[PDB]
C-alpha cells in the first residue's frame, strides 16, 4: 500500500541470525528441482522471495549436462518464497536471461532479465511482470548486471550495469529506474576500476553497493551515489580481503586494486558500512569457493589495517560456498526505525570442482539481529555425485 | 475492476523483447509435465496466462505414444502463467475440447473450447468458468476457432470459427460473445478464401486478424470488423510470405491466394498492421516449419513489393518452430494510452519431423516495446529422443 | 457473500454441454495422483470442486494394492478445483472418512465425513474446515451417506444416510444441517424401499433425490423433502431403469422395486424430475458398469412407459464407467433465475474388472445448457495395466 | 483482524472426532514427500497448519539415510495445511532449526526455531516470517522448546525451552513473546523436574501444560502460569501414567516423579485438566511406542488412583506411535464461547525400530466434540521397508 521511503541508516548489527536454508541440490537427490546459479534474495513489503537463472532443466536429469556454462537462451531468471526448493511447482516465472537484477520499491517488484548474443545482448526492464523498457549492451561484451538485488527509494529503484572484458578494464553505468521506467543514467568514471556482481543496500538517501575486481582486485570496489546519481567510488580500505582467490591478509588500500597474484579473478561478495567499520563476508579458501564467514574490523571502512574485531563461522572451509549476495529488509515490513541488513550464500555443487555432469547451488541466508548469535556451518548437503 | 475499452492503436514497434520462454518439453524430460500443442498466450488485466489443448498426458510417458494427431475425448484446454512448465501442478481446467480459444474483456476470462466428434462438434462458451452458451458444427466438418487468443473490447468479445474441408472451400463466422453469451454473428462472404487459426488483435474499434490459407494460400488472408460485424477482407498486400510452406518471395496479391505449388497447405501465422507498413512472424524455413523471424515491409500492408525493411532473427533455421500466435497487451495494465503488440511462438517437438513416439511444443513470446533489441535464437532445446 | 436461496427450478435442458474430463488415471501413469474412487463435484458461489475418497495412496504404487475395497483407516476426503488431476499438490484435505457428502450453502463448504468401524461408524459434521457436529451409527451396520454432493438452501443444508444392511431392508434418516449444526432430522418410513447414495438437488422449497436400490430394485427410489423434512416417496415411474445391474426395459413402477433377478444389486445414479418428464442418466450395459447415456421419457416421471423421447450417447459401452452423480448450479453464480442441473460420472478403471491389483477411477462432468449439443464417449483413456 | 482473547475454559469434551489423517509416509512410497518427525498442529481464525523439523530431504531417497537422528544444520522448520502431505510442493517455510514451537495469536504466526550446535545452539523468534527476537542457550546443552504448539492470548504468547543435560536436572524457562519481541521471561525453579517437550493450552488467564520426565519420570510433570508469570507445579495426581516407558498403572504422585525403572525415559504427551478430572492421551506399550489411546480418570488431575473411567482407542497397539501434541482451537474461530481442544499423534516409521535406513513419521489429529464417538485405529499405514 505505501512505498519503500529513504533516509533510513543499517540497524545495529552483533551477530547474524540463520533467516533461511533451502537444501534445494538435497531434494533434487529424487525431487523435481530446477538446476540453479546465480541465486540471491529480494524482499518487499508482504513477501520475500528467493530468485535464480534458471539452467532450463532439473537436477539429475540428462538436460543438466554442462549446467557449468553461464549464459543460453535457456537460461530464465525466476523466484519462488524463500526456504523452498525452486521447483517447477513453486517457483514463478520473471524473466529470459542469464544474468539479472530485480528488486521492489515496496508494493511492486522490478525485474532486470539480461538475455541474448554475447556480442549485443539486451536488458529488459519488467515491472511486476510488464515489460516496461530496456536496455541493449553498449559496448559489445556481455553486458550484465548485479546478480543480485537491486536497491529501491521513494518510487525510484537503483542497480549498476557492466560492459567490457573480464580481462581487464570495463564500463558502468548506474540506472535510475522508476516503475520500470529508466529515468535517466549516468556513465561511471572509473580508471582502473572491475566493477561487477555489486551487492547494493540503501543507507540514508545515498545508496552503497560493495562489489567485485575480477581484473587485478583481491579486495572489493565500491560505490556510493546520489538520488541523481553523482558517484564515489574506491575500494573497502580493510586489509581482511573480501575477493576470491585472494592472498594473505596484508595492509590493505583504499583507492585500489590489491593484485597479489591473486587479484586476477575473484567471485561475487558483499559488505555493510557501519561508519568506520564494516562488516565483510568472505570464504575461508584463498583460492577456492569453500567456506563462508562474516567478519568485522571496526576500524575496517577507514583504515588499512588487517586487524579483524571478531568472526562468526557460517560454513567450515571443508564445505563449499560460492556466490555471496546482500539483500536488506526496509522499515516499512519492520515496525523498527532502521534497515535491517541480511544476506545469502550460495553453496555452488558439481563442476568445475566436483567429478558430476552438472553445476547447480544451493542457499542460506541470515539476518541482522542487535541480539545473541552462534556459528557453525549449514552446508547444502547433498551427498555427490548423482544418478548423474 | 474496470472493463477494457475501445478505441486504442497498436503502439510503436521498433524490436521485439523477449516476455518469456518456458522450455516446456525440456524440463518434461523428468519432469511431471503435460503433453501439449495449440498452446498462445492471453492477458487479463492482471494476469497473462498460457493456454493449451492437452494430450490429456504427460511427456515421456506411454500415454504420449500418437500425441502427433489433433482431436480426442482426452485433449482438454487448460491455463498456467507464462513462463511456467505447463504441468498438473500449475495448470488450471479451462474446457474440453482439442480446438478453441479464450480472451478477457478486463476482468474476466472467456473460454470457447470446441470438443466432440469430427462429423458434428459443438464450441462450449464459459465465461468465468461457467458455461454460458453453445453452438453446434453447422456444416458438419470440423468446426474450429482460432487456436489463439480472441479480442474483447467494451464488455464485448469476439472471434472466428471456420467449418468446412481442409481441401477446398470452408464456410466462416464471426461471433460477438458478452459475458459469454452470444449476442450475434454473422456469416462471412469470403468466396475463394480459406479462413482458420487467425491470430487477432483490437485496433481502434476495430478487429484486424490475420490466419492462413490451408487451401491455395501461401499468404496470408486477413479480416477487420466492426461492433456490429461489417466486415472488409483480402489477403497480405506484401510478397513477404507468411505461411508455410510457401514460395521463394515473389510480388504478392492482396485479395487472392498466391498458390504456387506451395500455398496448398499452412501453418498459423500472425501479422500487424502499423498503416502501410505491417509486421510479419514467419518461419525460414519454405518446407518445413523451423526457424522463426519478424520481419517488416513499411509498404507491406499495401504494397505487393518483396523488399523488406529489416529483420530480427528469433530461432535460427537449424531448430524447430511451430505455431505463431499472437495476443495483445491492453492499455488498462500498461499505464499507457496504446495497446502493446506481442506474440508468441510454438516449437513443435517429435513427430512427424523427429523419431519420436510423441509430439508436444514450448514456447516463447515477445513483446513491442519502441527501445533497443537483439536477434538471436531462443529454441525449445529439448534432446531428443526421450526415454521414448 | 450471499447465500444460496431458496425457490427455484431447474433450468430447460435440452442436452448436455461437457463442463469437465480430469484424465486423473491417464495422469497417473507416470504422475503424481491419488488413487481415488467415489468422486463427485459440488460448486459454491464462485469455486467448482471435485471432492473424492482416497485410498491413500497413489497411482501405480505397491501401496494401491487392494485399493478395490471400500472403507479403510486411510480413505480420506479431499477436494480440488474442477478438471484438475486429484494430485497431492492441488487437492485440498477435507476429512477423514470412506464415505461422504458436501455441499455449500452458498459463501461456505459443509462437510460429513463417515469414518470409523463397519460396526459403529460416525459421521463427522465439518463446516468450512472446522468440526461443527457428529453422529454416530444408531443401526450399527455401516452409517453411510450419499457419496454425492448434499443440497443447501436459506443457512440450512440437507443430506441422508443409510444404516442397515445391502442384503434387505435398511433404515435412512433425513439431516438439517445449518452452519455444520445438526438442527434436527426425520427417521424415513420406507417400508422395503432400499435407500442409499443418494443424487440429490433442490427444487423449490423443496429437495429431491433419486438414489439406488441396493436390495430388489432395478429402478431407481426417490425422495422429496420439507424445509420441515415433510417427505413424500416411491420409485421413478419410469421404464427406462435406472440402476444397474437392470434388465431389459418393462413396463415400470412408481411405488416398488422392481426385481426380475437383476434389481438384487445396484449402482449409484441420478435424474432429474422435470414436471412430467424426467432426464434419465444410466449405463449402456445391464450388467456391468460400461457406458454411459442420458435419456428423456418426457412421461417418464408420472408414466410406466418404456418409450422415451432422445439419447444423448455420453460414453460408448466399450469403455467403463462408474458412479454417476448430480450437483447443481445456483441462480447466484449464474447471473440467471434457474438452478442449472448438471452431472458427473465416474469411469472405474483396475479391478474386480481389469486384471490389475489396483482399482481406481476418473471422471468427466456435463451440464444443462438449452443450446446444441452433441453426443459421443468421453472414456477414462488409461492403457491398462500400468506399471502394476 | 481481531487478537486471540484470553479468560476461556476447555470446552465440555465427551469424545475425540477424527480431524485429519495425512499418509504422510504412504504417499511418500512413491510420492515426493518431505522426511519428517517432530510433527504437530497449531491453528489461527481462519487456517491450521502441520508444523515439522525437516530431516532436509525426501522419503525413498539416499539423502534419507540416517534421518533417525535429530539435529543437524539441515533441520528446518516447516509448515502446511492439516491432512495434506508434507511435500516440497505445499511446505511453505518456516525457520532453520531442529526443534521448534510455533503459535498464532491470532491474525500471526510466531515462530521459533531453535538451530545450531549442540553446545551454543540458538532460538531464532520469528513473527509471520520476519526475524524478530532471538534467545541463545544459556546453560550450554541443546537448548530445546516445545516441539508442539505455543499458545497465545491477548497479543502476548507463551513458550516454555530447556536446558541440561537428558541425565538428570535441567533447566527451565517461561517466555513472554509480543509480535515475536521476547518481552520478558522467569526461570522456573523445580527441583527434581525433568521438563520438556510441553504439550500446552489456555485456560483462563492461565496457561496449563503437561510435559515430559526424560530423567526419572514415568508420569507427567506441569506447570500453570501467568500473564505475569507466576507459576505453579508438580505432576499428574493420576495413577493412569502417561510417560512412556512406563511400569503398570500403581497409586501416583502429584509433585514428584514416579520411576519404577522405567522412568529413566520417555517420549512427549500431553493431557487436559477439566476441574478434578482430566483426559490423558497415552501409548499401549509400556516399552515401545506404540498404539494410542485417550483415558478419562475424573479424579484424575487430584487424585492418585489408578481406576480411570473410560478409553477411546485410536491406534491399537500392534502399530506404531510416537509423539503426541495437543493443540487448541480458540472461540474466535469457533462461533462458541469455550476452546476446543484438540490433539494429533505422530506415527514414526523406519529406525530404531524397523528395518531401514530412514526415520519419519506421519500424523492424525481428533477434537474435542460435545457429541458422539467411536474408537478404532488410524495407523500410518505404511508398508515397510521401502524401495530402501
Ligand atoms: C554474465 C556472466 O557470464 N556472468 C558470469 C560471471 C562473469 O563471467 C565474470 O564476473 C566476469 O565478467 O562469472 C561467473 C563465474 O563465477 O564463473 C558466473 C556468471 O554467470
Ligand atoms: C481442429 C484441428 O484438427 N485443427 C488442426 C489443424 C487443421 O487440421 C488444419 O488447419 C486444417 O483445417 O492442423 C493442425 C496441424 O498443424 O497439423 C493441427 C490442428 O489441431
Ligand atoms: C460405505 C460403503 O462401503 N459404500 C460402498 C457401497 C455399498 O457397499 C453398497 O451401496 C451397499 O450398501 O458399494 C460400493 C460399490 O459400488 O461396490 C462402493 C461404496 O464404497
Ligand atoms: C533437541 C532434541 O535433540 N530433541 C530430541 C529429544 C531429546 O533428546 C530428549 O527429550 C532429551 O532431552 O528426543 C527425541 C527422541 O524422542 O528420541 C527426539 C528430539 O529431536
Amino acid at each position: 500500500v505505501i512505498h519503500y521511503s529513504s533516509g533510513k541508516d543499517l540497524c545495529p548489527v552483533k551477530g547474524w541470525a540463520p533467516l533461511s536454508k533451502d537444501n534445494g541440490i538435497r531434494i533434487g537427490s529424487r525431487g523435481e528441482v530446477f538446476v540453479i546459479r546465480e541465486p540471491f534474495i529480494s524482499c518487499s513489503i508482504n513477501e520475500c522471495r528467493t530468485f535464480f537463472l534458471t539452467q532450463g532443466a532439473l537436477l539429475n536429469d540428462k538436460h543438466s549436462n554442462g549446467t557449468v556454462k553461464d549464459r543460453s537462451p535457456f537460461r530464465t531468471l525466476m523466484s519462488c518464497p524463500i526456504g523452498v526448493a525452486p521447483s517447477p511447482s513453486n517457483s514463478r516465472f520473471e524473466s529470459v536471461a542469464w544474468s539479472a537484477t530485480a528488486c521492489s520499491d515496496g508494493p511492486g517488484w522490478l525485474t532486470i532479465g539480461i538475455t541474448g548474443p554475447d556480442a549485443t545482448a539486451v536488458a529488459v526492464l519488467k515491472y511486476n511482470g510488464i515489460i516496461t523498457d530496456t536496455l541493449k549492451s553498449w559496448k559489445g561484451n556481455i553486458m550484465r548486471t548485479q546478480e543480485s538485488e537491486c536497491v529501491c527509494q521513494d518510487e525510484f529503484c537503483y542497480t549498476l550495469i557492466t560492459d567490457g572484458p573480464s580481462d581487464a578494464q570495463a564500463f558502468y553505468k548506474i540506472l535510475k529506474i522508476k516503475k520500470g521506467k529508466i529515468v535517466s543514467v549516468k556513465d561511471v568514471d572509473a580508471p582502473g576500476f572491475h566493477f561487477e556482481e555489486c551487492s547494493c543496500y540503501p543507507s540514508g538517501e545515498n545508496v552503497e553497493c560493495v562489489c567485485r575486481d575480477n581484473w587485478r582486485g583481491s579486495n572489493r570496489p565500491w560505490i556510493r551515489f546520489n538520488s541523481d546519481l553523482d558517484y564515489q567510488i574506491g575500494y573497502v580500505c580493510s586489509g581482511v580481503f573480501g575477493d576470491n582467490p585472494r592472498p594473505m591478509d596484508s595492509t590493505g588500500s583504499c583507492n585500489s586494486p590489491i593484485n597479489n597474484g591473486k587479484g586476477r579473478y575473484g567471485v561475487k561478495g558483499f559488505s555493510f558500512r557501519y561508519g568506520d567499520g564494516v562488516w565483510i563476508g568472505r570464504t575461508k579458501s584463498l583460492e577456492s569457493r569453500s567456506g563462508f564467514e562474516m567478519v568485522w574490523d571496526a576500524n575496517g571502512w577507514v583504515s588499512t589495517d588487517k586487524d579483524s574485531n571478531g568472526v562468526q563461522d557460517i560454513i567450515d572451509n571443508d564445505n563449499w560456498s560460492g556466490y555471496s549476495g546482500s539483500f536488506s529488509i526496509r522499515g516499512e515490513t519492520t515496525g523498527r526505525n532502521c534497515t535491517v541488513p541480511c544476506f545469502w550464500v550460495e553453496m555452488i555443487r558439481g563442476q568445475p570442482k566436483e567429478k558430476t555432469i552438472w553445476t547447480s547451488g544451493s542457499s542460506i541466508a541470515f539476518c541482522g539481529v542487535n541480539s545473541d548469535t552462534t556459528g557453525w556451518s549449514w552446508p547444502d548437503g547433498a551427498l555427490l555425485p548423482f544418478d548423474i
